């Protein structure tokens, strides 16, 4: 066996530059029984190929997040349609044999989208822990044989029944989001093998950072040592796109203050920023046919975001925009300069 067991601290050192491959296993809403490519492309993404990955980890890469949306791939019982779980399997195999990290987690199976199923909820709870429990053991066995370099998250952006996106209107609402993190761990630490080891990611209520979201987080028991990573997410400051016109003072104190905010709160375990970029209100984000100050807007915040959780001891993972759609195909990037940005700020 190659396996080699890595502390959750080392692995977020090792991560470097992150992407999400955004927009992709996550899509959703064509309805049950399609063909696995007509998933993979229904918004707007090509089908992931080897060269893609290849790519990633030869132009200054070395961690990708692979976020999958598993409802629509579920029958009655909560079993996982083999040609799914096989595609999955394939995509992080395309990771792993490039040598890259690798993030696979459960997607919009939270938050405000039909469909969605995991909720910070005492009766969502209640009715859902054992589904969410059996899908959960069924990847953990699925991927149980790939090496340390595969990270499990449990879930994206769980919000409570009324899609709040700061915080839980009721308090109840963290002790569900606390207990679906504690059911997560456990499911895949019981499946043994690699998984008993293997560095997990939890994440906060909808990946937000507020001081009372942060303050009622509390960070799943785990038999095993070091191997628990917290997870949040930074459009920060929000929707600066639309409103800013250069990466400035306000927006630079915005990030120095969150990294600030999370070292101080996560002291023992490392966390991560799973996903940041440009998008804002209505979802606008930069694109390549964006005014070239736009463009020179979005790399001063990867530059920023990149240094600062560097310094931070922590990662962050591009959401989508710097590799996107045709370009994937090339493969080429959509915002090179954004990635040199990056590049640049990191080494
Ligand atoms: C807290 C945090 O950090 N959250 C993170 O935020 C990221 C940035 O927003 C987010 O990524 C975005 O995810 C959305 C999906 O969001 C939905 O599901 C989760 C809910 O909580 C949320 O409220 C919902 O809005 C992505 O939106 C999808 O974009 C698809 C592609 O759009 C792109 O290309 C087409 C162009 O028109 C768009 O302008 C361009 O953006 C779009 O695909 C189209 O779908 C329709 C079918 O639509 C039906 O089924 C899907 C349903 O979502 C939809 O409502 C329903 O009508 C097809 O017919 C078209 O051919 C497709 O092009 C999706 O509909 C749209 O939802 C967004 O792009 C992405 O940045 C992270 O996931 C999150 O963690
Ligand atoms: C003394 C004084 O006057 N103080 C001022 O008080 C103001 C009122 O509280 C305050 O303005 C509020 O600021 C907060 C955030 O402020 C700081 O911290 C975060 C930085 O990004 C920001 O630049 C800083 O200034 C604003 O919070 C944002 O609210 C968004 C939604 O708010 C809007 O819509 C709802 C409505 O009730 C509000 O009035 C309206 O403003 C919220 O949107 C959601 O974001 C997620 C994605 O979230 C990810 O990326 C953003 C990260 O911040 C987040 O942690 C991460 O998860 C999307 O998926 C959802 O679709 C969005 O709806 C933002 O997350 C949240 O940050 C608040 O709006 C604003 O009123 C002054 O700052 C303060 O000086
Ligand atoms: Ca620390």
């Amino acid at each position: 066996a190659t396996y080699m067991e890595e502390s959750a601290q080392s692995a977020v050192d090792n991560f470097g530059l992150g992407f999400n491959l955004g927009n992709t296993l996550d899509a959703n809403g064509c309805g049950t029984g399609k063909p696995v490519a007509t998933y993979e492309t229904f918004w707007g993404q090509p089908e992931t190929t080897q060269d893609m990955m290849t790519f990633l980890m030869q132009n200054g890469f070395n961690a990708v997040r692979i976020p999958v949306t598993w409802y629509e791939h579920m029958d009655a019982e909560g079993n996982v349609d083999e040609a799914w779980m096989m595609r999955v399997k394939a995509i992080v195999e395309y990771a792993m044999n490039a040598g890259l990290y690798a993030i696979v987690n459960v997607h919009h199976d939270t938050a405000a989208g039909s469909g969605a199923w995991i909720k910070a909820d005492t009766d969502v709870y209640a009715a859902t822990k054992e589904k969410f429990k059996k899908l959960w053991t069924q990847i953990a066995n699925a991927l149980a044989d790939y090496d340390q370099h595969l990270l499990f998250e449990g879930y994206n952006e769980m919000l409570d029944g009324n899609n709040s996106w700061d915080e839980p209107q009721k308090a109840s609402g963290y002790e569900a989001l606390n207990n679906y993190a504690q059911d997560f761990v456990d499911a895949v630490r019981a499946t043994g093998g690699n998984n008993a080891t293997r560095n997990l990611i939890v994440n906060t209520y909808a990946a937000a950072k507020g001081e009372n979201v942060l303050n009622n987080f509390m960070l799943p028991t785990d038999a095993v040592n070091n191997h628990l990573i917290v997870q949040v997410h930074s459009y920060d400051p929000w929707n600066f796109f639309n409103t800013k016109t250069t990466w400035d003072s306000e927006c630079h104190n915005t990030l120095t203050e969150i990294f600030s905010a999370l070292s101080k709160k996560f002291t023992t375990i490392p966390y991560i920023i799973g996903e940041y970029g440009t998008h804002g209100e209505s979802d606008i984000s930069v694109s390549k046919s964006s005014p070239a100050e736009k463009i020179k807007l979005a790399a001063d915040q990867a530059a920023d975001m990149v240094k600062l959780a560097k310094d931070h001891h922590s990662a962050t993972f591009y959401w989508m925009s710097i590799f996107d759609g045709s370009d994937r195909i090339q493969p080429q990037w959509s915002l090179p300069t954004v990635v040199e940005a990056m590049q640049e700020a990191y080494n």
